[PDB]
């Protein structure tokens, strides 16, 4: 089932933010929100593309395996970070969108179609080019598609190996301590209005998974940080994480 939760809207206006946070308990299949309508309004997945764009990548064998370096292609971007050799694993952490644009480029506008309606990956539209799509083009996914199809990865149910899942579940590991495990991806999506942040993943427990993904309004890219503070604000409060 799903219910409304309005009180964490208080950690949105907290910050003089709005948003959507989702959770859902994988051992009692129940999700909560703040903002049901938000839950399902489409937004352009931008960085969190890199979840779906890398599964295809290693699946097609674009991408060898998590060590295959991708050499920094000498033009210096704004993103001090980006110029440099990454993999998957760090090109993921500081979300390295022109490694990921050749992974596109490669996989081709045709297997990109296929492979996201298999994997029923938000509104499954590439329209637009094939190397940007996700940042300027037709794609759209909710929070609650977010939720769809990580739990899918999460349980190795995508149309692709395992190995691949695998793989990506390890680049996405952001967190871990004795608590608990998160893997997660950021996403800023900036070139079509509303601006929004997205955190999308979950939280692994002893004895169950906490799936996530929020939507925030970002005018601008002072207020990044509270994509993953207020989500964590939220677990906190659940009591999911200390
Ligand atoms: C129109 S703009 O000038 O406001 N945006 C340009 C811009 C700003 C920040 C990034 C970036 C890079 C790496 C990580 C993250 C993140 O959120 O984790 C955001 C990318 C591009
Ligand atoms: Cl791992």
């Amino acid at each position: 089932e799903w219910q409304e939760n309005k009180s964490w809207n208080a950690h949105f206006t907290e910050h003089k933010s709005q948003g959507v946070v989702v959770l859902w308990n994988e051992n009692k299949q129940q999700g909560f929100t703040n903002n049901l309508k938000r839950a399902n309004q489409a937004f352009l997945p931008a960085s969190t593309f890199k979840i779906p764009n890398s599964l295809i990548a290693l699946d097609l064998g674009v991408v060898k395996d998590e060590h295959q370096v991708f050499k920094w292609d000498g033009q210096t971007r704004d993103i001090a970070t980006w110029n440099r050799d990454h993999n998957l694993i760090t090109a993921m952490k500081y979300s390295v969108v022109p490694v990921y644009q050749e992974f596109a480029r490669q996989i081709g506008e045709a297997r990109m179609s296929k492979m996201l309606h298999a994997f029923d990956y938000g509104n499954e539209d590439i329209s637009g080019n094939v190397d940007s799509f996700w940042l300027d083009g037709g794609i759209r996914i909710s929070a609650t598609e977010q939720i769809s199809f990580l739990r899918k990865l999460y349980h190795n149910k995508l149309h692709v190996s395992e190995r691949s899942q695998r793989i990506v579940k390890q680049a996405m590991l952001t967190e871990a301590n004795g608590d608990y495990i998160i893997r997660a991806k950021t996403g800023y999506s900036t070139r079509i209005e509303p601006k929004i942040g997205w955190w999308v993943g979950w939280v692994e427990l002893d004895d169950n998974v906490w799936f996530f993904a929020m939507n925030m309004d970002m005018p601008t890219s002072d207020g990044l940080g509270l994509r993953q503070a207020i989500t964590k604000e939220v677990l906190k409060q659940e009591k999911i994480i200390p």
